[PDB]
């Protein structure tokens, strides 16, 4: 392990917004593959079902398109047709409250799921422990 194993509370029972407190934005899988945030909740593209594939590793897909959250070997998050090693995540409690999700593919490196404040997302070099652009907030559909 490279990683601490504090675990959020909450299920996978239902589907998610994925809310960051950095700016604000649910986190938006779109169409064409575009991974961005976005402030409005009537969004149809920010519904995400986690899934655990292992203790503490999920699937994070869009409700909507069927596309899965991944990221690529540049750090840049993308929308995958299928499931594959750059699909998993380690979902993990941070600052005893919040919701991180760490590329298991690059946990040695610390590379986050992450927001801007402007709605754009992190590439993963540019995220690291401390941040507020890491921090999620489940929140119900």
């Amino acid at each position: 392990h490279h990683h601490h194993f504090n675990l959020p509370p909450g299920n996978y029972k239902k589907p998610k917004l994925l809310y960051c407190s950095n700016g604000g934005h649910f986190l938006r899988i779109l169409p064409d593959g575009t991974v961005d945030g976005t402030r409005d909740r009537s969004d149809q593209h920010i519904q995400l079902q986690l899934s655990a594939e292992s203790v503490g590793e999920v699937y994070i897909k869009s409700t909507e398109t069927g596309q899965y959250l991944a990221m690529d070997t540049d750090g840049l998050l993308y929308g995958s047709q299928t499931p594959n090693e750059e699909c998993l995540f380690l979902e993990r409690l941070e600052e005893n409250h919040y919701n991180t999700y760490i590329s298991k593919k690059h946990a040695e490196k610390n590379w986050f799921v992450g927001l801007n404040k402007n709605g754009s997302c992190k590439r993963g070099p540019r995220t690291h422990y401390g941040q507020k652009a890491i921090l999620f907030l489940p929140l119900p559909v």
